[PDB]
DNA sequence: GGCGACCCGGCGCCCGCTACGGAGTCAACTACGGGTAGGGGGTATCGGGCAACGCGGCACTGAACACCGTTGTCATGTGCCTTG
């Protein structure tokens, strides 16, 4: 069958979730929160920028810039060696 | 007329795992009518890209006063000399 959850894939994905959450925790609290909302790491629906900019009380563009800074920081070679192997 | 064989149906199963071949197949038709679905066309709505512009530390603005420090200064007090 095709619906059977491959245990290898399941455990690899769980380890990916743990590593991703830890790497986000390495970042600042607000930065981790906004990037997680932008990519739905807590909920299956990511929120676009201005939709992040309602519960947090920041503008649709302030959120855009800090999201860009979070992407730049994550792209740093520091917090990339662990995530590269997971693809 | 219950016993009786016998007869028959009817059914029940028939060690263990790996490992080990493929193969796949014969007889209507058209007309309509709708409805969904596709396509492009155009339109309201959401999302992405830039400098001021919010702040804050401090810094300058020294300006304008304050804080001691100082040699300005004064009218007023001792010591020697001349005359009562």
């Amino acid at each position: 069958d095709s619906e059977a959850v491959v245990p290898a894939d399941a455990v690899s994905f769980t380890l990916l979730q743990e590593q991703l959450h830890s790497v986000l925790d390495t970042l600042s609290e607000r930065e981790a929160g906004v990037v997680s909302m932008r990519f739905g790491l807590t909920d299956g629906q990511p929120k676009t920028l201005d939709e992040i900019g309602k519960v947090y009380g920041v503008t649709r563009e302030r959120i855009r810039q800090i999201e860009s800074k979070t992407m730049s920081k994550l792209r740093h070679p520091s917090r990339s060696q662990v995530l590269r192997d997971y693809l």
